[PDB]
DNA sequence: GGGGGAAGGATTCC
DNA sequence: CGGAATCCTTCCCCC
């Protein structure tokens, strides 16, 4: 098996450039602002211009505003951001059927059928990268290895506008003085909580006890560690399809009042049988998030699909047994709905 | 004992 | 002091 990895560089942001090209070499954010101050609101992505000063994913506006005052700091448009990564999906999709479109700015390509062996494949990644800047002038990082986990690996550490193969003998030498925490799919939470145990490189896992493993980082994790630990990791490029589709909005003041909550549920509601467009879901949940940033969630499946007046009644129903439940204030409300036919 | 599925909190990531 | 989505553990019914 030989796995071809494509992640577009700073995907959100290099989109911009692309876009204006007035902003190349000029430190540019991504942001979501929610709306209650001037500049209420997370950072989504920022270039790597940015990155160099601090300024990351995650971080609140103001406070990259502190480290660059006046980089270009822009709002997010994800329909525009998902049209660009639909058209560079299509064009990977002419190199291998086998396609894994993992998330917006990445895809795992299965060209096993189509190249002998890592020259070959390292040859189809440059054109590929090429292909991708001819057409849309979009730079990406390309990954080669003997699975998604590893070839996600390397264009981990040849990003950006980068390849890098990872052949049959650095897997046996990455699994041994490689973080743990720079694992695909290893979180923050999931490896501050590996370090807790001494699990640093990939192959502690195997010199520990699996019990211990499983009931502190959960059993999934802990097989799929595992498996990665023994050069075991085999797992097939699948069609993934988009399974939830839901809209959250942080309402102007926090509030516990069902009648000052409903426009912003049912404003969510429209937005999301919007994306939904011809997928009728089964199921509906009702998410908050409170003053203290903590998430209580009400759902309910139904035994056909929600009709778009079904969930108007039914989001009043969970979202009144959120309030029966908990007695905090709500700040964000959003629904969200899955199961489709 | 566990299949099968629903509920919802917990993580990951852009 | 965002937001989207998936992950995944528990719980439940019942054969
Ligand atoms: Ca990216
Ligand atoms: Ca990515
Ligand atoms: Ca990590």
């Amino acid at each position: 098996m030989i796995v071809l990895f494509v992640d577009f560089d700073y995907f959100y942001a290099q989109v911009e450039e692309v876009l204006n090209p007035s902003l190349k070499g000029k430190p540019v954010v991504v942001c979501v602002f929610s709306g209650r101050f001037e500049d209420s609101g997370a950072v989504a992505t920022a270039n790597y211009e940015a990155r160099k000063f601090g300024v990351k994913a995650g971080i609140p506006i103001v406070e990259a505003k502190k480290i660059l005052p006046n980089a270009v700091y822009l709002p997010m448009r994800k329909e525009v951001y998902q049209q660009v990564s639909s058209r560079i999906m299509n064009l990977l999709r002419e190199y291998s059927e086998k396609i894994e479109i993992a998330s917006i700015d990445e895809a795992y390509l299965d060209i096993s059928d189509k190249v002998r062996d890592y020259r070959e494949a390292y040859n189809l990644g440059l054109e590929i990268k090429n292909k991708i800047l001819e057409k849309e002038k979009i730079t990406v990082t390309v990954g080669i290895s003997k699975n998604k986990v590893f070839a996600k690996i390397a264009a981990d550490m040849a990003k950006p506008n980068g390849i890098k193969v990872i052949d049959d003998e650095e897997v046996k030498r990455l699994i041994r003085e490689l973080d743990i925490a720079d694992v695909p799919g290893i979180g923050n939470i999931t490896a501050e909580k590996l370090k807790k145990l001494g699990i640093n490189k990939l192959v502690d896992t195997l010199s520990i006890e699996f019990d211990k493993l499983k009931g502190m980082i959960g059993e999934a994790k802990a097989k799929y560690l595992i498996s990665l630990a023994r050069d075991e990791y085999n797992e097939p490029i699948r069609t993934r399809v988009r399974k939830s589709i839901g809209r959250i909005v942080t309402m102007k003041r926090n509030s516990r009042n069902l009648e000052e909550i409903k426009p912003y549920l049912f404003r969510a509601i429209e937005e999301s049988y919007y994306k939904l467009d011809k997928r009728i879901p089964k199921a509906i949940h009702v998410v908050a998030v409170t003053e203290d940033l903590d998430i209580v969630s009400r759902g309910r499946t139904f035994p056909h699909g929600i009709s778009k007046e079904t969930a108007y009644s039914e989001s009043v129903k969970l979202l009144q047994k959120i309030l029966e439940e908990d007695e905090r204030k709500i700040r964000r409300i959003g629904v969200r709905f899955s199961k489709f036919i």
